[PDB]
């Protein structure tokens, strides 16, 4: 058992030399071997790793933890997600920390330590995640990442250079004798022993500009003349709305002069241009894409939105995969004979404008990426990104394959529109993402959440912030909303409590400016802060473990625990909305008993029926008076 | 001739393919082969390089341009600096630009281009520098740089890993067939042909933490136990002033408990600890410092200020060189027998607390670094940093060696205090740095400059901003002061007009927060600017060539040109100060003629004698009325 091999190894290596820095919150209650100097703590990483793996191993029995927990439990349906509490993380950021204990952060330092996040450290933190009450960890893409066309000094987990491999950067030099796929397998074993499920993320429709799949399948990508790289942009048509075009508009779009110039920028794959040259380079050392640019003067195009007239820039670190061998059926009568394969709004949304020839070989590869992870590591679920673009048959196949191996596997749809619950369920998903974080952070909008949740036909991730949005700690009335918003949101019907990495310690700086974000959030930190202006998605970033918001940490822990003490009401109690202009409120009744969730978002205080009351602490009084921005859980 | 070999090469390579982006200001008037799309311009770098080197080569005669211009001119004294106009630059930043022409900047891109600055590009820009009127280029350290203990993704030119080598990063991949020392030699040839002198920068007293000199001379550095790295800081003594301690204070300092704990952190060199181990590792592949840390558990200490109680942090990317074999004489009677070599305030200022045994072998090496550049490339002068710390005999030697080879060589002292002119001249320097930029940017202080300049016994670099200070474009009343400050400063007595790279196009963002800088300057750019918050000294940064302040560019060019039209008055005319509370003003008279420099820094307008008047344009009127923040050059 790998987790045990790593334990053995740490004991051999122990020396008692404390020079590896970690934040005080990473040190569990049972660990005592550490020095405390200047605010931070120092340890022998081998002693820390040995005592923590001991703590985890001693809770195991005699089963195989390298398979889904659904197996050890005998589950045949995905009902488990409805009783779970999710902790969302980007390993690279969550586990980063300057282990030198002085000066500036470094990807790798002179003491031999990897300061960036690793699977080994993600394991040392399991006792912390567990203390938050979470029983499932969701991770952003951890597959191999491209280092071309970056925005900052770190790649985006979303430009997948190889869907079948993990990024070697997640390997920790402290465990020299081990490989990355082992460290990860050992990580998943540790989570299972502790009762913690693992959910990964994948994006089928795209790939890095220099995807590893290019050497053996150059014809799975599109190509354009290098001299056309600089001005490659999605052809606009101002007189048309800002949306994904319908059938009628295609006839107009294809008759535009700029669209016609666009279509003319594409070429045939390097293999079909010069068979001998292809075979020469294909077998050379060096980046596949640099070689092709230099030898064929062609390159893969950057991606872009499938809505015409979208003002967002082009996605330079990714390209699209060629889903069909032929061009879209509904658009063939507009093309010139001999038109090479090209990218346009319709080609991108294959779910709406498909050709008549599925690239069967690619489709099978795609449908075997998740199963590869289920069988190899025993993961319990996954989130599928950009599903809107996949043809119904390719999606039906992707799901049949994971469900065939484990009927308890949970598929999460990257669906932000809560009204698309019905269509997501019809496609075969078990959970939708939703957008509760937008209403949760606005006193004037939070009251809409109760009715929105009740109508759902699938459960959703009840969040107050995610990796793409601003932190709850920076919304209006933060000092109050950072506690009020999660209390109201985590108790909603059909909910799956979501805790974003860093939220539990009150982090302010956003990880990315994606959804509903203001460029000025880029400067919430002090200009003397080492990480001022940095965004975790494209730059090296360490969360503020040394100066945490203890008030938020302590409240999140207690809130999750009380919410779980009443899970039965949330799941099977009859819901009744009681929300007013100035009072968000609702109730659950089950077997003669009743609980009430209440929050005052008005300008004047309000009073309500009492009983046993919770608001961070338990009290007992007949009448409860809620001043503005105060909340309570009443038990009658 | 290398410059000619590079020319030949560019012509062979030319192809007419325009895909390499450069800013419109980099394209000279004679060059016509370029496409202009979206604001920027595209060219075949080989055609641009061929036509520009042709333009430079055609102005040459038959002499050897790989030696100082003083030779071709027959000069025996450093009088030339007094008639010069200096352009200051950090090559890495000055010549950086995203040659892809879209997306984000990358140290090296997929088209094969190095976007960071190179000697090749510093050559293509010579026609631009020349159009500013500059005839000498000053460069910050370009020696090999350490990549350990960095603040951002780019190293500081000041942590010298090898004083005798140039950093391989200045090589341009476009010139594959050539080596870095050639490209540089060719760069210096080009400057000489054009009449442009070259001045380099060196720091004798320090070295990178992992200096290349460690393998053959481990005993030229100091060492401390790895376990003492985290808390290594300069021992404070609050009851004492914030200054470099004198003799009496040493007796007190050495009796302090924290100082004694400090002295105990040091060890003997790795060669003297385990002779066999040293010889083993010394011959291994990999970073010398990582190897020593791992094998001897010791490391070089970070540097720090020589003034006790200084609040600035420690200098982690540099360490000090062991100048004496023994400990400081005046402090031996306070040490315990067997005290290893250690770093403290007195050891750092060797000029004041010397031992009795000079490390002769190091001293000779140090005294041969500049000559190595004079003889190998033909440089014309140099700035010596941290000269305050060098023993009088080691400095006397460093100067005798450059002056012996070229008696016309100009030595520049890194002396910010204009009252230390007399002592700098006595030490053997020809120019002092000064601090005119501080007064130049404050309407209430600028009037002091006239008297300050007149008393000098050496010329100074007349600047309104430098790499370590805020940009003139961000001081109070910027829109007016960015033109008024240089006009008043460049005409001062004993002046050497200085133009900081980026100043000529009105750059705002500082390069570093060193001298007199406010952390909030870190955010003068828009939060949507690719380089928001970045500092060129430790991060990749591209100056704003695409959105330049044309008003400042045009005025700087005309100002330098008019100042040079009257150089004779500045240099040999009798000076007379006429400054008042609200009017900075002075005159030069020579052979019955007179010129007057005037600027109104008051609240009410003022009038003065007219004649022929300059203020950006020439006019003629008997009386000149100066409103607040207006200036003029009057010729009677």
């Amino acid at each position: 058992m790998l987790l045990r091999e790593i334990n053995r190894y740490c004991k051999e290596k122990a020396t008692g030399k404390r020079i590896y820095a970690v934040p005080k919150l990473w040190i569990p209650g049972f660990f005592k071997k550490f020095d405390e100097k200047s605010g931070r703590c120092f340890v022998d990483p081998y002693e820390l790793g040995a005592e923590i793996t001991d703590w985890i191993l001693n809770q195991s029995r005699e089963w195989d933890y390298s398979q889904p927990l659904s197996f050890l439990k005998g589950e045949k349906t995905p009902d488990w997600i409805k009783r779970s509490v999710v902790y969302g993380s980007l390993p690279r950021t969550t586990a980063a920390y300057n282990h030198k204990g002085s000066g500036y952060y470094e990807e790798n330092d002179v003491l031999g330590f990897r300061e960036a996040g690793t699977f080994f450290k993600m394991m040392l933190l399991l006792p912390f995640v567990k203390s938050l009450g979470a029983d499932a960890i969701y991770l952003l893409p951890v597959s191999r990442m491209s280092d071309l066309f970056k925005k900052g000094d770190a790649p985006s987990p979303y430009s997948v250079k190889n869907p079948m491999e993990l990024d070697e950067r997640y390997h920790d030099p402290l465990l020299e004798p081990f490989k990355v796929d082992e460290e990860f397998k050992a990580f998943v074993e540790a989570c299972h022993i502790l009762g913690i499920r693992v959910i990964l993320d994948f994006i089928p429709r795209t790939a890095a500009r220099d995807s590893d799949l290019i050497r053996e399948h150059p014809d799975w990508f599109y190509w354009i003349k290098v001299e056309e790289l600089a001005d490659y942009t999605p052809p606009r048509a101002e007189e048309l709305p800002f949306k994904v075009p319908d059938e009628d508009e295609l006839e107009i779009i294809y008759n535009k002069e700029n669209v016609k110039r666009h279509l003319k920028k594409f070429t045939l794959p390097p293999n079909l241009i010069d068979p001998q040259k292809w075979e020469k380079i294909k077998r050379e050392e060096g980046n596949i894409l640099e070689l092709i640019v230099k030898e064929f003067g062609i390159i893969t195009p950057p991606g872009f939105s499938d809505l015409i007239n979208d003002p967002q820039p082009t996605w330079d670190d990714v390209t699209f995969l060629r889903l069909y061998l032929d061009h879209p059926e509904a658009s063939k009568r507009f093309l010139d004979p001999n038109q090479p394969p090209y990218v346009l709004y319709d080609v991108i949304k294959a779910s709406k404008f498909p050709g008549k020839e599925p690239n069967r070989e690619l489709w099978e590869y795609l449908a075997g990426v998740i199963p590869h992870y289920q069988k190899k590591y025993g993961i319990d679920g996954a989130r599928l990104d950009m599903g809107h673009a996949l043809p119904k048959e390719l999606l039906d196949l992707i799901i049949k394959n994971v469900k065939e191996y484990d009927p308890a596997f949970v598929m999460i749809a990257e669906e932000l529109d809560m009204e698309k619950d019905k269509a997501s369920k019809e496609a075969g998903y078990d959970v939708i993402l939703g957008s509760s974080w937008y209403f949760a952070g606005r006193v004037e909008e939070i009251g809409k959440l109760p009715d929105i949740a009740e109508e759902l036909v699938l459960p959703f991730l009840a969040s107050v912030e995610t990796p793409d949005t601003p932190r709850i700690a920076t919304r209006k009335y933060a000092s109050k909303m950072k506690k009020l918003a999660p209390f109201v949101t985590y108790f909603l019907p059909n909910s799956i409590p979501y805790v974003n990495t860093g939220q539990e310690i009150g982090e302010k700086q956003p990880m990315n400016l994606g959804l509903d974000t203001d460029p000025n959030l880029r400067k919430v930190l002090s200009p003397t802060d080492e990480f001022f202006g940095k965004l975790a998605f494209f730059d090296h970033y360490v969360l503020h473990w040394d100066s945490p918001d203890r008030g938020v940490l302590n409240f999140i822990k207690k809130l999750i625990k009380v919410r779980h003490e009443f899970l039965d009401f949330v799941l099977n109690g009859k819901f009744e909305n009681l929300t007013t202009k100035d009072l968000v409120m609702y109730s659950y009744e089950k077997n003669g008993q009743k609980i009430v969730i209440a929050a005052n978002v008005g300008k004047e205080p309000k009073e309500i029926t009492g009983g046993r009351v919770w608001n961070g602490k338990w009290s007992d009084e007949e009448k409860v008076v809620l001043k503005p921005l105060e909340f309570a859980l009443v038990v009658q």
